[PDB]
DNA sequence: GACCACGGCGCC
DNA sequence: AAAGGGCGCCGTGGTC
């Protein structure tokens, strides 16, 4: 190009270079931005920061978060990888974008900058005529890029010394059966390693093999499998104790407190806006949209996450989202009414299951009726249902069967989706999200039934992505006016924190904005509850 | 040290 | 395991 003083012009696409993925963690090395025919470099990157007034360019928001480190107010402007992202999920790094559009990801702040330009008038000429995708980038994703930013500056708190305790607890029970463990093999191994074990279970041991892995078609160990043995021999129950803990204790008990920052002494997760093909967001280093719930010992690392001193944590999701979603969808008569009548489908799949009354469910059992109502939604098999459940492969096909009967207007929209995503190349949501799917004509039966699996679920999943981004970009502004934050966002759940005075006045508000985000045909009511904990403000 | 494929698994 | 979908992260085992 050709070298420019700094500082740019007012609008210059920006460049930098960081030193690790993390914003938070990131030094800034190298800082340049954009203009028509100049390069604009900066000698000093973090004195380069206090001059520009908005971040233009690939990955906006990671520069952002940095600068919001650093108490900066610059917001996210324009960013190609919105843009490549909305003509396709499949645009996910700037390395596969830039390939694509004319250009080259490297290392260098000034060509990065320079990418950032010319990638943006290509993109954002491809973009013209849809203004399904203008609309949902101009009202939608450009605002979420400033929300996800304050976000992720922000973070969420987290008790050190309750997970260090925890991890010594944990250990001794993990010893335990580990100990307990190799008695019944007779012999000590690596219970991590899935090779050993395979050879202890199946041929050393008179187990019977009823899985094969997927790679290298090896006997598979998972929990499935294990599940059916549970009864074979007693050692498979102790390992599928022995895996939960371990599965806890390296994932999240060990390695969340180190991962604390020591100037915020909060956890700052990253928010990766254009990482899935549905539309949905993506948290990383570390995942916290996968903080477990479902046994006694999650729950404990559950409360692990509460609020700073005299703030409480306020927990909003949508209830039964993508089934309310489903009936907007489809217009099925039947399925609208069930909301209208204010039913629980969750809880009353769970009531067949245990064989009890609607009452008598608790939110553990009704929880595990989730995977089982949306697992036939999309295509589950009865012989994959019989096994979950423990009942005879003629009782699971039997609510297959019933499942889509009791709503005769679901699977005309299915075969909907279908026809439509074969004629175009493409599905599409509610607000014109697109996904290309290019195996829905494949001449092969497996990969074509799965992209046709993939390809009528993008449209209800995707829709309550675009949904909840369309909520937080409503409900963030109303945050700031009464001192509250946004922390978390869990697809369809949003974790808030809020003073302790008006902590009830936010859940109040906040459960209204999700609420009449988008009036469709069935009423979006979500569950909302405050506690001084994670664990707490679901309950 | 940096990276990779794989099985496996936590959540939505 | 399998005709649920969408993710990221873990240890193992391995290469360079
Ligand atoms: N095993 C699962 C669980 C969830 N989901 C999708 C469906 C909706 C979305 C979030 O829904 P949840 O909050 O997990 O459950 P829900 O349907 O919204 O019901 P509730 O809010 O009462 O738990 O994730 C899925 O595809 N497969
Ligand atoms: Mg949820
Ligand atoms: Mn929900």
């Amino acid at each position: 190009l050709e070298e420019a003083p700094w500082p740019p012009p007012e609008g210059a696409f920006v460049g930098f270079v960081l030193s690790r993925k993390e914003p938070m963690w990131a030094d800034l090395l190298a800082l340049a931005a954009a203009r028509g025919g100049r390069v604009h470099r900066a000698p000093e990157p973090y004195k380069a920061l206090r001059d520009l007034k908005e971040a233009r360019g690939l990955l906006a928001k990671d520069l952002s978060v940095l600068a919001l480190r650093e108490g900066l107010g610059l917001p996210p402007g324009d960013d190609p990888m919105l843009l490549a992202y909305l003509l396709d999920p499949s645009n996910t790094t700037p390395e596969g974008v830039a390939r694509r559009y004319g250009g080259e990801w490297t290392e260098e702040a000034g060509e990065r900058a320079a990418l950032s330009e010319r990638l943006f008038a290509n993109l954002w000429g491809r973009l013209e005529g849809e203004e399904r995708l203008l609309w949902l980038y101009r009202e939608v994703e450009r605002p979420l890029s400033a929300v996800l930013a304050h976000m992720e500056a922000t973070g969420v708190r987290l008790d050190v010394a309750y997970l260090r305790a925890l991890s010594l607890e944990v250990a001794e029970e993990i010893a335990r059966l580990e100990a307990e463990v190799f008695r019944l093999a007779g012999h000590p191994f690596n219970l991590n390693s899935r090779d050993q074990l395979e050879r202890v279970l199946f041929d050393e041991l008179g187990l019977p093999a009823i899985g094969k892995t997927e790679k290298t078609g090896k006997r598979s160990t998972s929990a499935a499998v294990l599940e059916a043995l549970r009864e074979a021999h007693p050692i498979v129950e102790k390992i599928l104790q022995y895996r939960e803990l371990t599965k806890l204790k390296s994932t999240y008990i060990d390695p969340l407190p180190d991962l604390i920052h020591p100037r915020t002494g909060r956890l700052h997760t990253r928010f990766n806006q254009t990482a899935t093909a549905t539309g949905r967001l993506s948290s990383s280093d570390p995942n916290l949209q996968n903080i477990p719930v479902r046994t006694p010992l999650g729950q404990r690392i559950r409360r692990a996450f509460i609020a700073e001193e005299g703030w409480l944590l306020v927990a909003l999701d949508y209830s039964q989202i993508e089934l309310r979603v489903l009936a907007h969808l489809s217009g099925d008569e039947n399925l609208i009414r069930v909301f209208q009548e204010g039913r629980d489908i969750h809880t009353e799949t769970a009531s067949w299951m245990f064989g009890v009354p609607r009452e008598a469910v608790d939110p553990l059992m009704r929880r595990a009726a989730k995977t089982i109502n949306f697992g036939v939604l999309y295509g589950m098999s009865a012989h994959r249902l019989s096994q979950e459940l423990a009942i005879p492969y003629e009782e699971a096909q039997a609510f297959i069967e019933r499942y889509f009967q009791s709503f005769p207007k679901v699977r005309a929209w299915i075969e909907k989706t279908l026809e439509e995503g074969r004629r175009r190349g493409y599905v599409e949501t509610l607000f014109g999200r697109r996904r290309y799917v290019p195996d829905l004509e494949a001449r092969v039966k497996s990969v074509r039934e799965a992209a046709e699996r993939m390809a009528f679920n993008m449209p209800v999943q995707g829709t309550a992505a675009d949904l909840m981004k369309l909520a937080m970009v409503k409900l963030f502004p109303r945050l700031e006016e009464m001192g509250a934050r946004m922390l978390l966002q869990v697809h369809d759940e949003l974790v808030l924190e809020a003073p302790k005075e008006r902590a009830e006045a936010v859940a109040r508000l906040a459960k209204e904005v999700m609420e009449g985000v988008y009036p469709l045909a069935v009423p979006l009511e979500v569950e909302v509850g405050i506690g001084e904990d994670w664990l707490s403000a679901k309950e």
